[PDB]
Formats: structure tokens, sequence, C-alpha cells
């Protein structure tokens, strides 16, 4: 004679952030479509590069063009 309990457990997070540059929040995004960057203005559709799309202006930038944001964001309503 015995038993025994199925047991709950959770723990489904792992890190959460955001980079904020320059009003713009970066978050590392797959685009599975060709999108031409904002800044460089280059294709940005290389196999396997992530990049980054902001989360008011939804700007696509690739990951060396973080650095040469200035343009501010404006926001979505
Ligand atoms: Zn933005
Ligand atoms: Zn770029």
């Amino acid at each position: 004679g015995s038993s025994g309990s199925s047991g709950q457990r959770r723990g489904a997070i792992k890190q959460a952030k955001v980079h904020h540059v320059k009003c713009h929040e970066f978050t590392a995004t797959f685009f599975p479509q060709p999108t031409f960057c904002s800044v460089c203005h280059e294709f940005v559709w290389g196999l396997n590069k992530q990049g980054y799309q902001c989360r008011q202006c939804n700007a696509a930038i690739h990951k060396k063009c973080i650095d040469k944001v200035i343009a501010k964001c404006t926001g979505s309503a």
C-alpha cells in the first residue's frame, strides 16, 4: 500500500528587461521579412541576424546601428 501527489511547480521566467536608447525600446526581435534600416538604410534580411525594434515608433535597425541612433521617438496612440 502506498500513495503520492503529482505536485505543482512553477517558474517559467528566465529574464526580462528593455534597453532605452534615445527614447527607443529596442528588443531583440527576428524580422521574418526584409526591412530597410532607419539609420544605415540597409536591407535587414540577413539569415540569423538579430535586430532591434522599438516599442513606440517601432523602428527596425541593426544591432550595430543602435549607437548611430539620434532621431527622437514620436510615439503611437
Ligand atoms: Zn522609438
Ligand atoms: Zn542598419
